[PDB]
């Protein structure tokens, strides 16, 4: 999974159903349903930080390399521009 679909936080906490278990690992968008069960240890840790921030739990094991880098193929997304350092504007229309 190799592109970065610049995703909204609404979209990222509009992904947690179960093909779509979703994630945010640092400031960025995660996509490992198709991963669920074929990461080594669980499937539902993914689910428990759907659209949520595992980060906590990414720390706090201290995961390897190898992890590290599934990472970089589990990509989908970022957290908009707009909403990485400010998270804080209105919208308007017309
Ligand atoms: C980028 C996303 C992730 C990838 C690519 C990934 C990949 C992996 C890999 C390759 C291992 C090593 C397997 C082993 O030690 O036998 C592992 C272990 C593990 N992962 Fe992940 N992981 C990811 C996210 C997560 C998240 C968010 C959680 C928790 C919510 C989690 C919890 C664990 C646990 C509990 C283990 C077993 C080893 C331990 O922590 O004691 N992983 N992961």
């Amino acid at each position: 999974d190799k592109d970065v679909k610049y995703y909204t936080l609404e979209e990222i906490k509009k992904h947690n159903h179960s093909k779509s278990t979703w994630l945010i690992l640092h400031h960025k968008v995660y996509d490992l349903t198709k991963f669920l069960e074929e990461h080594p240890g669980g499937e539902e840790v993914l689910r428990e930080q759907a659209g949520g921030d595992a980060t906590e739990n990414f720390e706090d094991v201290g995961h390897s390399t190898d992890a590290r880098e599934l990472s970089k193929t589990f990509i989908i997304g970022e957290l908009h521009p707009d909403d990485r350092s400010k998270l804080s504007k209105p919208m308007e229309t017309l």
